[PDB]
């Protein structure tokens, strides 16, 4: 029925189940997909929070998202476009007037969510003596007093801070926090079951934590040094990042639950990025790839085995979600893990798509 060469299956879980065996890797799970319908899904290992034992890791496991929250804040601001509420070529200095100065009078909302804003990877949390980093007309001053890294659309440039901002606008236009609009127009709307901002507490043993700060960070209210949780602090399933994989497939539907247009969906997922611009990821410089409206286009075609136009997003954790629509196939992953490794994350992106067959 999927056309897939389960043989592949086999490659995967063992593949993630060596890394376990050897040490690197405390759990392992995944979810793909063929024409809408999971065909094929496994947990591996176990996790601890280093302050316990090791309990099973399971398919509806939550977990933190990390990056791919972006994917959540970038929904939410298309959906507000389409409302007439924003305008992708709107200057930011019009929503939040401290950006009315030489450099950031500059920036639009198309430059923050395509990461051509010139930001800065991140903000600097020691500089900010006597500043509430959680408060948002504190954080927002904060950072319209540190210079510019780029000028507007001078280079791509993966920026957390450019989010945050994004995270803010939408709180301003709705008249609702960040996380109460994200909860209500895509969380509830889309039918995420396990996706919290904060996981209630008969929940909190269920979650899956790897370290301590991750224990710590899940008893925690707000954001540690952010005003909102726009750019990462989302918790999720692998059901729930498939979905919301499967709705952008779909362009912008999921079954009866439909969060955006299908001409949306259809710019968010063409490259936004003007051509020989350079592209930089934390200070060192990565492979030139297409980017669209908070959606990454890359890596796709070349000498991978996804086909062009895949489009994908990852997340330190790690975690990772990849629909192909010329094959109507999707895959999301959960492995956990501290350090990043290429064999560990990217690696099985060859053994999976090495298994799809014809139709
Ligand atoms: C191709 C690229 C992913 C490749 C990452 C490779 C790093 C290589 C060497 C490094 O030295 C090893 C890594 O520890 C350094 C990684 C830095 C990335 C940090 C995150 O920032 C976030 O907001 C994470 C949110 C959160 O933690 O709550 C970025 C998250 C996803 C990136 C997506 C993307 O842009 O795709």
């Amino acid at each position: 029925n999927p056309a897939f060469d389960m043989k592949q299956i086999n490659a995967l879980n063992g593949h993630y189940q060596t890394m376990i065996d050897n040490g690197d890797l405390q759990c392992a799970s995944y979810m793909m997909s063929r024409g809408g319908e999971v065909f094929a899904a496994e947990s591996l290992g176990e996790f601890t929070g280093g302050q316990k034992e090791k309990q099973t890791f399971q398919l509806d496991t939550i977990r933190e998202i990390g990056a791919l929250t972006k994917v959540f804040t970038a929904v939410a601001v298309m959906q507000l476009v389409e409302k007439g509420l924003l305008d992708l070529k709107m200057p930011v200095k019009l929503i939040l007037p401290a950006f009315d100065k030489p450099g950031f009078g500059e920036i639009k909302i198309l430059h923050l969510l395509t990461h051509t804003a010139g930001l800065s990877f991140e903000l600097d949390i020691q500089k900010a003596e006597g500043i509430d980093l959680t408060n948002e007309e504190e954080w927002i001053n904060y950072l319209v007093s540190t210079p510019l890294e780029y000028g507007v659309d001078e280079a791509w440039n993966y920026s957390r801070t450019g989010f945050v901002i994004l995270g803010i606008i939408i709180s301003k236009v709705t008249g609702v926090s960040y996380e109460q609009y994200v909860t209500k127009h895509i969380i509830e709307a889309l039918g995420l079951e396990r996706t919290y901002f904060y996981v209630p507490d008969t929940l909190k043993e269920e979650v899956c934590v790897i370290s301590e700060h991750e224990c710590v960070q899940l008893e925690k209210s707000h954001h540690p040094y952010f005003p909102n949780k726009a750019t990462s602090g989302l918790y999720s399933s692998l059901r729930d990042i498939w979905k919301l994989a499967e709705m952008f497939r779909n362009k912008g539907r999921l079954k009866d639950k439909k969060l955006l247009g299908r001409k949306t969906v259809e710019a968010m997922l063409r490259n936004q990025i003007k051509p020989g611009l350079p592209f930089y990821f934390f200070g060192a410089p990565r492979e030139e790839g297409g980017f669209g409206l908070g959606i990454n286009l890359w890596p796709a075609g070349d000498h991978y085995f996804m086909t062009e136009g895949t489009f994908s997003h990852l997340g330190m954790g790690w975690c990772g979600m990849f629909s192909d629509p010329a094959e109507d196939f999707t895959y999301v992953f959960f492995t956990p893990i501290s350090e990043f490794h290429p064999h560990a994350v990217l690696t099985p992106l060859n053994i999976v798509w090495a298994g799809i067959e014809l139709e």
